[PDB]
Protein backbone atom coordinates (compact mmCIF):
# COMPACT_ATOMS: atom_id res chain seq x y z
CA UNK A 1 0.00 0.00 0.00
CA UNK A 2 1.23 3.47 -1.05
CA UNK A 3 2.55 5.76 1.75
CA UNK A 4 2.26 9.55 0.87
CA UNK A 5 4.16 11.93 3.27
CA UNK A 6 3.41 15.62 2.50
CA UNK A 7 5.42 18.37 5.07
CA UNK A 8 4.03 21.78 5.05
CA UNK A 9 3.82 24.70 7.39
CA UNK A 10 -0.03 24.70 6.08
CA UNK A 11 -0.98 20.99 8.04
CA UNK A 12 -5.29 22.16 8.37
CA UNK A 13 -5.16 23.05 4.20
CA UNK A 14 -3.49 20.02 3.24
CA UNK A 15 -5.16 17.85 5.83
CA UNK A 16 -7.29 15.05 3.95
CA UNK A 17 -10.98 15.49 3.69
CA UNK A 18 -13.01 12.06 3.39
CA UNK A 19 -15.60 13.27 1.03
CA UNK A 20 -12.77 13.20 -1.83
CA UNK A 21 -10.96 10.93 -4.51
CA UNK A 22 -7.83 11.39 -2.16
CA UNK A 23 -10.24 10.20 0.62
CA UNK A 24 -12.00 7.61 -0.95
CA UNK A 25 -8.15 6.01 -1.82
CA UNK A 26 -7.70 6.20 1.86
CA UNK A 27 -11.10 5.01 3.40
CA UNK A 28 -10.31 2.19 0.81
CA UNK A 29 -6.83 1.32 2.28
CA UNK A 30 -5.19 2.27 -0.89
CA UNK A 31 -3.22 4.73 0.37
CA UNK A 32 -1.94 6.00 3.38
CA UNK A 33 -1.54 9.65 3.58
CA UNK A 34 0.11 11.80 6.80
CA UNK A 35 0.35 15.36 6.54
CA UNK A 36 3.73 16.79 8.83
CA UNK A 37 3.76 20.27 9.94
CA UNK A 38 7.30 21.42 9.24
CA UNK A 39 7.85 23.77 12.36
CA UNK A 40 7.93 20.33 14.13
CA UNK A 41 11.53 20.37 12.85
CA UNK A 42 12.47 23.87 13.53
CA UNK A 43 15.14 24.69 16.21
CA UNK A 44 14.01 28.39 17.84
CA UNK A 45 10.69 29.79 19.95
CA UNK A 46 9.68 31.37 16.59
CA UNK A 47 9.35 28.38 15.02
CA UNK A 48 11.56 29.59 11.93
CA UNK A 49 11.33 28.19 8.52
CA UNK A 50 12.34 30.64 6.30
CA UNK A 51 15.38 33.16 5.99
CA UNK A 52 17.00 35.95 3.71
CA UNK A 53 18.34 35.01 0.45
CA UNK A 54 21.99 35.20 0.04
CA UNK A 55 22.52 37.56 -2.68
CA UNK A 56 20.26 39.66 -1.49
CA UNK A 57 16.38 40.39 -3.03
CA UNK A 58 12.41 40.10 -2.38
CA UNK A 59 10.95 37.36 -0.25
CA UNK A 60 12.62 34.02 1.69
CA UNK A 61 14.01 31.13 1.23
CA UNK A 62 13.31 27.97 3.54
CA UNK A 63 16.28 26.64 5.87
CA UNK A 64 18.20 23.84 4.69
CA UNK A 65 18.65 22.72 8.70
CA UNK A 66 15.13 22.67 9.34
CA UNK A 67 14.24 21.20 5.99
CA UNK A 68 17.58 18.49 6.30
CA UNK A 69 16.18 17.15 10.41
CA UNK A 70 12.53 16.42 8.33
CA UNK A 71 13.83 14.87 5.41
CA UNK A 72 16.52 12.91 7.79
CA UNK A 73 13.17 11.85 9.37
CA UNK A 74 10.50 11.24 6.89
CA UNK A 75 12.58 9.77 3.98
CA UNK A 76 14.18 6.10 3.78
CA UNK A 77 15.92 4.89 0.61
CA UNK A 78 13.38 4.16 -1.12
CA UNK A 79 11.64 7.42 -1.06
CA UNK A 80 10.50 9.41 -4.07
CA UNK A 81 11.30 12.94 -2.63
CA UNK A 82 8.61 15.03 -4.49
CA UNK A 83 9.62 18.98 -4.85
CA UNK A 84 6.89 21.28 -6.19
CA UNK A 85 8.31 24.49 -7.74
CA UNK A 86 7.46 26.76 -10.51
CA UNK A 87 11.40 26.00 -11.61
CA UNK A 88 10.84 22.33 -11.65
CA UNK A 89 10.20 19.39 -14.50
CA UNK A 90 7.07 19.81 -15.83
CA UNK A 91 4.64 17.19 -14.41
CA UNK A 92 2.47 15.32 -16.80
CA UNK A 93 0.36 12.40 -17.23
CA UNK A 94 3.47 10.38 -17.77
CA UNK A 95 4.85 11.46 -14.33
CA UNK A 96 1.50 10.61 -12.81
CA UNK A 97 1.85 7.15 -14.20
CA UNK A 98 5.55 6.71 -12.99
CA UNK A 99 4.50 7.62 -9.69
CA UNK A 100 1.34 5.60 -9.33
CA UNK A 101 3.33 2.34 -8.60
CA UNK A 102 6.04 3.98 -6.08
CA UNK A 103 6.10 2.46 -2.71
CA UNK A 104 6.57 5.85 -0.46
CA UNK A 105 6.20 9.65 -1.72
CA UNK A 106 6.87 12.62 0.16
CA UNK A 107 6.37 15.87 -0.77
CA UNK A 108 8.25 18.69 0.35
CA UNK A 109 5.95 22.09 -0.06
CA UNK A 110 7.89 25.14 0.20
CA UNK A 111 7.21 28.77 -0.73
CA UNK A 112 7.52 29.55 -3.91
CA UNK A 113 10.86 31.23 -3.71
CA UNK A 114 12.52 28.37 -2.90
CA UNK A 115 14.10 25.71 -0.66
CA UNK A 116 17.88 26.39 -0.29
CA UNK A 117 19.05 24.15 -3.52
CA UNK A 118 21.13 22.06 -0.74
CA UNK A 119 18.50 20.07 0.68
CA UNK A 120 17.50 19.00 -2.53
CA UNK A 121 21.53 18.27 -3.79
CA UNK A 122 22.31 16.65 -0.43
CA UNK A 123 18.93 14.57 0.02
CA UNK A 124 19.46 13.11 -4.10
CA UNK A 125 23.09 11.39 -2.72
CA UNK A 126 20.63 9.35 -0.70
CA UNK A 127 17.39 8.83 -2.83
CA UNK A 128 15.77 10.09 -5.47
CA UNK A 129 14.35 13.29 -5.99
CA UNK A 130 12.22 15.01 -8.46
CA UNK A 131 11.68 18.68 -8.61
CA UNK A 132 8.28 20.10 -11.04
CA UNK A 133 6.24 22.15 -11.98
CA UNK A 134 2.16 21.66 -12.46
CA UNK A 135 1.97 24.55 -14.90
CA UNK A 136 2.92 27.92 -15.87
CA UNK A 137 1.89 30.28 -13.27
CA UNK A 138 2.83 30.92 -9.84
CA UNK A 139 1.44 29.89 -6.87
CA UNK A 140 2.90 31.45 -3.10
CA UNK A 141 3.91 27.93 -2.43
CA UNK A 142 3.72 24.25 -3.34
CA UNK A 143 0.99 23.50 -1.22
CA UNK A 144 -1.86 23.20 -3.50
CA UNK A 145 0.74 21.57 -6.47
CA UNK A 146 0.94 18.77 -3.93
CA UNK A 147 -3.20 18.41 -3.77
CA UNK A 148 -3.22 18.52 -7.59
CA UNK A 149 0.07 15.97 -8.07
CA UNK A 150 -1.92 13.57 -5.03
CA UNK A 151 -5.02 13.46 -7.11
CA UNK A 152 -3.42 12.88 -10.49
CA UNK A 153 -1.56 10.03 -9.14
CA UNK A 154 -4.18 8.43 -6.65
CA UNK A 155 -6.68 8.15 -9.65
CA UNK A 156 -4.23 5.73 -11.19
CA UNK A 157 -3.91 3.53 -8.69
CA UNK A 158 -5.46 0.62 -9.22
CA UNK A 159 -8.96 -0.17 -6.99
CA UNK A 160 -9.06 3.63 -6.35
CA UNK A 161 -11.79 4.10 -9.57
CA UNK A 162 -2.31 13.08 -27.99
CA UNK A 163 -5.53 15.04 -29.08
CA UNK A 164 -7.99 16.99 -26.74
CA UNK A 165 -11.32 14.92 -25.91
CA UNK A 166 -13.64 16.27 -27.80
CA UNK A 167 -17.66 17.45 -26.02
CA UNK A 168 -19.55 14.92 -24.24
CA UNK A 169 -23.69 14.94 -23.41
CA UNK A 170 -25.83 13.19 -21.53
CA UNK A 171 -29.77 13.33 -21.19
CA UNK A 172 -32.30 14.73 -22.22
CA UNK A 173 -31.85 14.58 -26.10
CA UNK A 174 -32.92 18.38 -26.29
CA UNK A 175 -31.82 20.64 -23.73
CA UNK A 176 -32.60 24.63 -23.71
CA UNK A 177 -32.69 24.30 -27.43
CA UNK A 178 -29.99 22.60 -28.07
CA UNK A 179 -29.98 18.75 -29.59
CA UNK A 180 -27.27 16.21 -28.87
CA UNK A 181 -25.51 15.33 -32.39
CA UNK A 182 -27.60 12.87 -33.93
CA UNK A 183 -24.87 10.63 -34.60
CA UNK A 184 -24.38 9.75 -31.10
CA UNK A 185 -28.31 8.37 -31.27
CA UNK A 186 -27.19 6.92 -34.50
CA UNK A 187 -25.67 3.41 -33.28
CA UNK A 188 -22.71 3.61 -36.12
CA UNK A 189 -20.39 3.01 -33.54
CA UNK A 190 -17.68 3.22 -36.39
CA UNK A 191 -18.76 6.46 -37.52
CA UNK A 192 -19.75 7.64 -33.76
CA UNK A 193 -15.54 7.06 -33.26
CA UNK A 194 -14.35 8.62 -36.55
CA UNK A 195 -16.64 12.02 -35.78
CA UNK A 196 -15.60 11.97 -31.91
CA UNK A 197 -11.89 12.53 -33.34
CA UNK A 198 -13.01 15.13 -35.73
CA UNK A 199 -14.01 17.24 -32.71
CA UNK A 200 -11.15 16.57 -31.09
CA UNK A 201 -9.05 17.79 -33.90
CA UNK A 202 -11.34 20.61 -34.04
CA UNK A 203 -11.02 21.22 -30.46
CA UNK A 204 -7.38 20.67 -30.19
CA UNK A 205 -6.39 23.21 -33.21
CA UNK A 206 -8.31 25.93 -31.25
CA UNK A 207 -7.25 25.36 -27.84
CA UNK A 208 -4.03 23.91 -28.03
CA UNK A 209 -2.04 24.33 -31.33
CA UNK A 210 0.58 23.53 -29.26
CA UNK A 211 -0.24 19.55 -29.93
CA UNK A 212 -0.50 19.18 -33.03
CA UNK A 213 3.21 19.75 -33.97
CA UNK A 214 3.38 21.77 -36.46
CA UNK B 1 -14.01 43.31 -3.57
CA UNK B 2 -13.50 40.11 -5.57
CA UNK B 3 -16.50 37.74 -4.92
CA UNK B 4 -15.56 33.55 -5.75
CA UNK B 5 -17.98 31.20 -5.93
CA UNK B 6 -17.22 27.80 -6.30
CA UNK B 7 -20.13 24.89 -7.37
CA UNK B 8 -19.05 21.34 -6.25
CA UNK B 9 -19.94 18.16 -5.36
CA UNK B 10 -17.26 17.73 -3.37
CA UNK B 11 -18.09 21.36 -0.91
CA UNK B 12 -15.85 20.06 1.98
CA UNK B 13 -13.20 19.40 0.01
CA UNK B 14 -12.93 23.36 -1.45
CA UNK B 15 -13.92 24.73 1.97
CA UNK B 16 -12.05 27.75 2.59
CA UNK B 17 -8.92 26.94 5.58
CA UNK B 18 -7.99 29.71 7.66
CA UNK B 19 -4.63 29.03 7.59
CA UNK B 20 -4.04 29.50 4.21
CA UNK B 21 -3.26 32.39 1.57
CA UNK B 22 -6.84 32.16 0.25
CA UNK B 23 -7.61 31.90 4.08
CA UNK B 24 -5.77 35.56 4.47
CA UNK B 25 -6.67 36.90 1.83
CA UNK B 26 -11.25 36.49 2.82
CA UNK B 27 -9.68 36.92 6.95
CA UNK B 28 -8.66 40.61 5.12
CA UNK B 29 -11.55 41.61 3.57
CA UNK B 30 -9.84 41.14 -0.08
CA UNK B 31 -12.18 38.38 -1.56
CA UNK B 32 -15.66 36.71 -0.30
CA UNK B 33 -15.31 32.96 -1.12
CA UNK B 34 -18.86 30.69 -1.29
CA UNK B 35 -18.88 27.06 -1.97
CA UNK B 36 -21.86 25.73 -3.41
CA UNK B 37 -23.16 22.03 -3.09
CA UNK B 38 -24.32 20.96 -7.09
CA UNK B 39 -26.92 18.50 -4.90
CA UNK B 40 -28.73 21.41 -3.61
CA UNK B 41 -30.11 21.96 -7.61
CA UNK B 42 -31.42 18.36 -7.92
CA UNK B 43 -34.88 17.30 -7.09
CA UNK B 44 -34.69 13.67 -7.39
CA UNK B 45 -34.35 11.66 -4.14
CA UNK B 46 -31.00 10.28 -5.18
CA UNK B 47 -29.33 13.75 -5.82
CA UNK B 48 -28.21 12.45 -9.31
CA UNK B 49 -25.59 15.28 -11.20
CA UNK B 50 -24.62 12.24 -13.97
CA UNK B 51 -25.82 10.16 -16.42
CA UNK B 52 -24.03 7.74 -18.98
CA UNK B 53 -22.85 9.59 -22.45
CA UNK B 54 -24.41 9.58 -24.91
CA UNK B 55 -22.58 7.68 -27.91
CA UNK B 56 -20.68 5.49 -25.17
CA UNK B 57 -17.30 6.03 -23.43
CA UNK B 58 -16.02 5.01 -20.16
CA UNK B 59 -17.06 6.87 -17.27
CA UNK B 60 -20.61 9.37 -17.04
CA UNK B 61 -21.34 12.72 -17.59
CA UNK B 62 -22.91 15.25 -15.68
CA UNK B 63 -26.53 16.35 -15.77
CA UNK B 64 -27.14 19.68 -18.37
CA UNK B 65 -30.41 20.22 -16.51
CA UNK B 66 -28.74 20.26 -12.60
CA UNK B 67 -26.40 22.73 -13.88
CA UNK B 68 -28.56 25.22 -15.77
CA UNK B 69 -30.03 25.66 -12.72
CA UNK B 70 -27.22 26.27 -10.70
CA UNK B 71 -25.95 28.58 -12.92
CA UNK B 72 -29.12 30.52 -13.87
CA UNK B 73 -28.90 31.48 -9.55
CA UNK B 74 -25.09 31.93 -9.32
CA UNK B 75 -24.40 33.66 -12.18
CA UNK B 76 -25.47 37.60 -13.77
CA UNK B 77 -24.29 38.43 -17.22
CA UNK B 78 -21.09 40.45 -15.46
CA UNK B 79 -20.05 36.92 -14.51
CA UNK B 80 -16.56 34.94 -15.95
CA UNK B 81 -17.49 31.72 -15.54
CA UNK B 82 -14.39 29.44 -14.65
CA UNK B 83 -14.66 25.58 -16.15
CA UNK B 84 -11.48 23.78 -15.32
CA UNK B 85 -11.11 20.86 -18.02
CA UNK B 86 -8.25 19.19 -19.02
CA UNK B 87 -9.22 19.96 -22.71
CA UNK B 88 -9.62 23.41 -21.83
CA UNK B 89 -7.07 26.39 -23.23
CA UNK B 90 -4.15 27.25 -21.29
CA UNK B 91 -4.55 28.75 -17.55
CA UNK B 92 -1.33 30.79 -17.04
CA UNK B 93 0.29 33.32 -15.32
CA UNK B 94 -1.14 35.96 -17.65
CA UNK B 95 -4.82 34.19 -17.36
CA UNK B 96 -3.98 34.87 -13.67
CA UNK B 97 -3.10 38.52 -13.82
CA UNK B 98 -6.66 39.01 -15.79
CA UNK B 99 -8.89 37.15 -13.76
CA UNK B 100 -7.56 39.42 -10.36
CA UNK B 101 -9.31 42.24 -11.42
CA UNK B 102 -12.89 40.50 -12.05
CA UNK B 103 -15.31 40.96 -9.80
CA UNK B 104 -16.75 37.78 -10.02
CA UNK B 105 -15.53 34.82 -10.49
CA UNK B 106 -17.98 31.13 -10.55
CA UNK B 107 -15.57 28.14 -10.73
CA UNK B 108 -17.88 25.52 -12.19
CA UNK B 109 -16.03 21.98 -10.75
CA UNK B 110 -16.99 18.83 -12.94
CA UNK B 111 -15.68 15.41 -13.31
CA UNK B 112 -12.78 15.21 -16.09
CA UNK B 113 -15.29 13.23 -18.47
CA UNK B 114 -17.17 16.56 -18.85
CA UNK B 115 -20.58 18.53 -17.86
CA UNK B 116 -22.64 17.85 -20.74
CA UNK B 117 -21.32 20.75 -23.35
CA UNK B 118 -24.64 22.56 -23.68
CA UNK B 119 -24.18 23.71 -20.22
CA UNK B 120 -21.45 26.48 -21.09
CA UNK B 121 -22.65 26.99 -24.70
CA UNK B 122 -25.98 27.88 -22.90
CA UNK B 123 -23.77 29.98 -20.41
CA UNK B 124 -21.69 31.89 -22.95
CA UNK B 125 -25.03 33.33 -24.54
CA UNK B 126 -25.33 34.95 -21.17
CA UNK B 127 -21.78 35.59 -19.84
CA UNK B 128 -18.09 35.03 -20.76
CA UNK B 129 -17.00 31.24 -20.08
CA UNK B 130 -13.14 30.11 -19.74
CA UNK B 131 -12.75 26.69 -20.12
CA UNK B 132 -9.18 26.06 -19.25
CA UNK B 133 -6.74 23.36 -18.47
CA UNK B 134 -4.16 23.76 -15.20
CA UNK B 135 -1.68 21.21 -16.94
CA UNK B 136 -1.03 18.23 -19.21
CA UNK B 137 -2.32 15.69 -17.07
CA UNK B 138 -6.06 14.01 -15.14
CA UNK B 139 -7.48 15.24 -12.42
CA UNK B 140 -10.39 13.04 -11.52
CA UNK B 141 -12.61 16.75 -11.70
CA UNK B 142 -12.27 20.12 -11.55
CA UNK B 143 -12.11 20.62 -7.46
CA UNK B 144 -8.34 20.53 -7.25
CA UNK B 145 -7.72 22.44 -10.08
CA UNK B 146 -10.30 24.95 -8.74
CA UNK B 147 -7.87 25.78 -5.52
CA UNK B 148 -5.25 26.14 -7.84
CA UNK B 149 -6.82 28.61 -10.09
CA UNK B 150 -8.05 30.71 -6.65
CA UNK B 151 -4.39 30.62 -5.21
CA UNK B 152 -2.95 31.93 -8.15
CA UNK B 153 -5.57 34.52 -8.48
CA UNK B 154 -5.73 35.71 -5.21
CA UNK B 155 -1.69 36.39 -4.80
CA UNK B 156 -1.99 39.37 -7.51
CA UNK B 157 -5.12 41.48 -5.83
CA UNK B 158 -3.76 44.11 -4.57
CA UNK B 159 -3.42 44.11 -0.75
CA UNK B 160 -2.73 40.20 -0.77
CA UNK B 161 9.11 33.58 -18.98
CA UNK B 162 12.46 32.38 -17.55
CA UNK B 163 12.54 29.76 -14.69
CA UNK B 164 14.36 30.79 -10.67
CA UNK B 165 17.73 29.59 -10.66
CA UNK B 166 19.10 28.24 -6.90
CA UNK B 167 18.45 29.87 -3.77
CA UNK B 168 20.13 29.42 -0.50
CA UNK B 169 20.12 30.74 2.70
CA UNK B 170 22.16 30.21 6.51
CA UNK B 171 24.33 29.00 7.50
CA UNK B 172 27.15 29.55 4.37
CA UNK B 173 27.93 25.82 4.59
CA UNK B 174 25.91 22.89 5.80
CA UNK B 175 26.80 19.35 5.44
CA UNK B 176 29.88 20.04 3.37
CA UNK B 177 28.18 21.78 0.90
CA UNK B 178 29.27 25.44 0.69
CA UNK B 179 27.29 28.65 -1.31
CA UNK B 180 28.12 30.00 -4.04
CA UNK B 181 30.93 32.50 -3.22
CA UNK B 182 29.54 35.14 -5.19
CA UNK B 183 26.43 35.51 -3.51
CA UNK B 184 28.59 36.18 -0.17
CA UNK B 185 30.55 38.73 -2.17
CA UNK B 186 27.82 41.58 -1.68
CA UNK B 187 28.78 42.48 -5.95
CA UNK B 188 25.19 43.04 -6.87
CA UNK B 189 26.71 42.90 -10.18
CA UNK B 190 28.32 39.89 -9.85
CA UNK B 191 25.51 38.45 -8.29
CA UNK B 192 22.72 39.87 -10.63
CA UNK B 193 25.12 37.86 -13.53
CA UNK B 194 25.53 34.95 -11.65
CA UNK B 195 21.48 34.54 -11.17
CA UNK B 196 20.84 35.11 -14.83
CA UNK B 197 23.31 32.55 -16.05
CA UNK B 198 21.82 29.95 -13.71
CA UNK B 199 18.65 30.69 -14.65
CA UNK B 200 19.07 30.62 -18.32
CA UNK B 201 21.02 27.13 -17.89
CA UNK B 202 17.90 25.93 -15.61
CA UNK B 203 15.70 27.03 -17.99
CA UNK B 204 17.50 24.90 -21.45
CA UNK B 205 17.61 21.95 -19.02
CA UNK B 206 13.92 21.37 -17.49
CA UNK B 207 12.19 23.77 -19.94
CA UNK B 208 13.81 24.54 -23.45
CA UNK B 209 10.38 25.36 -24.61
CA UNK B 210 10.30 28.67 -22.82
CA UNK B 211 13.51 29.93 -25.01
CA UNK B 212 12.11 28.48 -28.15
CA UNK B 213 13.19 25.38 -28.55
CA UNK B 214 12.01 21.59 -29.01
CA UNK B 215 10.76 19.75 -26.25
N1 LIG C 1 3.50 26.16 -10.77
C1 LIG C 1 3.97 25.51 -9.60
N2 LIG C 1 4.23 24.20 -9.67
C2 LIG C 1 4.70 23.51 -8.60
N3 LIG C 1 4.91 24.11 -7.42
C3 LIG C 1 4.67 25.47 -7.29
N4 LIG C 1 4.80 26.33 -6.23
C4 LIG C 1 4.42 27.56 -6.65
N5 LIG C 1 4.05 27.50 -7.95
C5 LIG C 1 4.20 26.19 -8.37
N1 LIG D 1 -5.63 19.25 -15.94
C1 LIG D 1 -6.87 19.78 -15.57
N2 LIG D 1 -7.05 21.12 -15.60
C2 LIG D 1 -8.23 21.67 -15.24
N3 LIG D 1 -9.25 20.91 -14.83
C3 LIG D 1 -9.13 19.54 -14.78
N4 LIG D 1 -10.00 18.55 -14.41
C4 LIG D 1 -9.35 17.37 -14.53
N5 LIG D 1 -8.10 17.59 -14.98
C5 LIG D 1 -7.95 18.95 -15.13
Amino acid sequence: SMKIDVVTIFPEYLQPVRQSLPGKAIDAGLVDVAVHDLRRWTHDVHKSVDDSPYGGGPGMVMKPTVWGDALDEICTSETLLVVPTPAGYPFTQETAWQWSTEDHLVIACGRYEGIDQRVADDAATRMRVREVSIGDYVLNGGEAAALVIIEAVLRLVPGVLSLLEGPSYTRPPSWRGMDVPPVLLSGDHAKIAAWRAEQSRQRTIERRPDLLGF
